């Protein structure tokens, strides 16, 4: 394995890891707030990063490097849905900027294999991305109120 | 078949191929804001409007004109909810006129089964004109705010 | 989004748009002449065209540019089988040059998921072409009677 | 023969159910035109229950060897928005009890006990949507009209 | 929509109206006699009727005029089963007249698509009038007593 | 009934009556030659104008007209696949003039359920014709020998 | 083929022309007065012939003959039902005659595929021709107005 690419899909890990549990903190509180639309949409997309995060976990250990389960970065906790909303998005923004560059990488040492599972994380980040932008749309559409009125049932 | 008839079916089939391409517009926009529900049936208006351009095209063949497909009117691409629809509508009227004219011109040459396939083309423009009148009602019943609320879901 | 990627995307729609009717009078004039399985094939690829511009228009709007659907450029349309099956083979030629010119972009500014679309476009493109020369050396090794007799019936 | 009072009263009950049937199903269909598909259908659902009252009192006039009356169309009250509408509905249906609260009354003094069990069932159905009317005029005030129709867009 | 087309529209429910309770009364009276099977057969038609005043109500309302359940013309009442008969047949000969004249009206101002509601109804009248013919010929043919007697069971 | 329709509808009458039996023996004829595809298909155009025949009758009758089934024009006999092909052709432009003709004058007297009726029978006439250009077009493109062949099997 | 076994399976081709054509206008002159049942059985004859007529074409064709379905002869129509009744079995009396001298022809000339053929014609206007005396003793045992009155309802 490239000692480098090691080191970004690790970073990519810390990232998932990071969300993972950011996304499940915001699921719960959605659903301790009777959101229960919002806690299971959220729900999902915390599942999709535990999925994510086992993919890079096997390619790592097949790589023969050491993954990081231990490091976890800095979990941003909104206190509304509003804010909630746009913590996800920041993360995702950051995640995706790194994803970019791991993939230059690979790219760059012949590491085919490592790059499309790379991609195939990219894109779902993105998708992600535009529902949490498509939600802030909504919110200035619909009005707040309406908004989460329509995320109270499932 | 009559000159005249193919030019009337060529300028309706012309005005077929300027509202697939509105409405489909118009949903994709809807569907990337997230008002799924305007975005689906918008998606059905478009598909509406495909079928009848097949028959134009097939009837015309039949006469032995030559459907044009190369001309492309000007689309009335809206800018929010309440434009788009105003747009569709201000699009079907013109629509309409037009059917009404190529009906008469058959009538009077006698092409009765060119005129029952733009009997049944009016008759569902028609229908779309009273679905589209009556969104623009329900947006002055229940507010905007609602009226979009009402939409995010299929 | 990239400004140079949207622009690439709405050149890819553009010749997605011209291929769409081209092959559709293609279909309906070889189902006029009782080439039915000509007609049917055609039919599909233009409904195949249809799809893709669908995900050029979701991708745009994802990326915050202008779909335009607006602008058509010159449909190549034959008069008899052979030519028919050439116009559609010199789009599909140069619709893959834009293809190809679009993904070098891409790549360099880092938009994988863009690149990723436009891949399946051109895997699918080259295909068709595929299948395009395939009978324009069948009409050569069976000659143009049976050729057009093998394509009468579905 | 019948009590020829008794079926003077169900020719009156009668009365009012066609016009029900009228205004309901008009009702009905301006807010299908408006897309309150969901006032809509309900509205629906009255016009065709009090048509099927009016038949079961056609069957009993003509039994009792009386002649029903479906010439005369008293007045429709008609509302020009919903609020109006269901006041309009309410108004009707609180004179149609009355009326059938008399012809109760008289069939009990004649002894015509299967006329009076005939109308006790469509006195039954008439306060029914007595019930749903009222809520429907409480829940524009407690939910706010617009909020109100929203939830009556759709089926 | 047109002022004079409204008219027509609401005087050919006029005439539904009086129809739906006519063919009402005399199926019920028939019923009231044992002769079900003419019970059943006029039931029927009260109900077609009923669904014409559906699809004219809508119409007008379509067109933005006002729908009038108001008015209440005579109601041809029979005392025996031939005279039943001729005065459902004298109210669809009227029904008939009118109709075309509704239908000479639309064609003027171009409104096809009443026109062709106006047609599907006046086709169902006719079958009407052929109904109540033929039962008047039988009447004739089997003799009064064998035609009833024949209407007795379902 | 009006006089005239009458006389047009037992005229119309009078071209399906020669239709049925041409069409009848045309496929007979092909299947006496082997030519089983052919011959199912005219089978096929017989029996369809021997449901036109049985409306005409039908609606003659109800307006209290005489069908007449017992003058019969003048049968086209082919005596080869192209000239059979071409008496077909040249027996549907005529029924197809006569057709018109008679909704005109169904239109200027009001019998608009006549009119429908025709109508509809000229519609699956214009559909036989362009069945039988495209098969004469069909000879020229692949040859007489081909076309035949193509027809010998169901 | 013997030319005198085509001119005699011509000659009962013709009388099959005449009766499809009565027993057809029968049928529709009988449901057009109500009398469903007899409507559907002359129905039914009027097919039985269809099919008789098909396999002498077939036969003829066979034979190398040419079937002759342009000499309409003289079609028998009634004004009541017991005319009616009448003129089919002085149809099939006639028919029946014909039947059998064309068989001794066929048996003096040894076709016997010919013969039998005619013979299972034979047989099948036999039943008929049961059938039609039956129906008219029925007129006479159970008088003609209760004889109407049990062909209403099929
Ligand atoms: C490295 C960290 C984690 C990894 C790699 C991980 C991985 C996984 C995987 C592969 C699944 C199966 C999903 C599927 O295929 O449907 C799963 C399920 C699940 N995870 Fe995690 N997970 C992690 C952390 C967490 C945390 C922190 C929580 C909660 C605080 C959590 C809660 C759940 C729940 C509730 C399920 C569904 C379990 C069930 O009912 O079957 N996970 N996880
Ligand atoms: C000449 C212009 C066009 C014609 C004649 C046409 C015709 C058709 C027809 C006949 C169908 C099948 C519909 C059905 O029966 O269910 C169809 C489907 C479709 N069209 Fe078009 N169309 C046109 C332009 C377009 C355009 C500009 C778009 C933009 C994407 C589009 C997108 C689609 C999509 C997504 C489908 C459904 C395909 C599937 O999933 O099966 N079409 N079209
Ligand atoms: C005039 C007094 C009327 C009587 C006694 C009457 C009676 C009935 C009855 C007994 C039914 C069958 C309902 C069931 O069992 O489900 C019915 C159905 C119906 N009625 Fe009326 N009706 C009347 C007037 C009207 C009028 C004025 C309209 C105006 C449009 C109307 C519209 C309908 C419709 C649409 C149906 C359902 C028909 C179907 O699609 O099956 N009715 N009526
Ligand atoms: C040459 C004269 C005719 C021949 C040889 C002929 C032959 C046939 C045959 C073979 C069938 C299919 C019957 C079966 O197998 O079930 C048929 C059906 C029929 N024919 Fe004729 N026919 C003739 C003329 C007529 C005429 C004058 C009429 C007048 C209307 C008529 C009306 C019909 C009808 C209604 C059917 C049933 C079609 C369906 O709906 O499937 N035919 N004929
Ligand atoms: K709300
Ligand atoms: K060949
Ligand atoms: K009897």
């Amino acid at each position: 394995g490239d000692k480098k690419v090691i080191q970004h899909l690790n970073k990519i890990l810390g990232n998932e890891l990071i969300a993972i549990n950011q996304y499940f903190l915001h699921s719960r509180m959605w659903n301790d707030w009777g959101l229960k639309r919002l806690g299971a949409h959220e729900y999902h997309e915390s599942i999709d990063e535990m999925k994510h995060a086992d993919k890079l976990i096997e390619r790592i250990l097949f790589l023969e490097g050491l993954p990081n389960l231990q490091d976890l970065g800095k979990l941003l906790i909104g206190e509304n849905t509003q804010e909630m909303l746009q913590c996800d998005l920041n993360l995702e923004l950051k995640a995706t900027k790194d994803l970019r560059e791991a993939i230059v990488h690979c790219e760059q040492v012949h590491d085919y294999v490592s790059r499309d599972l790379l991609k195939d994380i990219l894109e779902s980040e993105e998708e992600h991305i535009d529902y949490l932008e498509t939600q802030l749309g909504l919110i200035q559409k619909v009005g707040l109120e309406n908004y989460l009125q329509s995320h109270m049932h499932e």
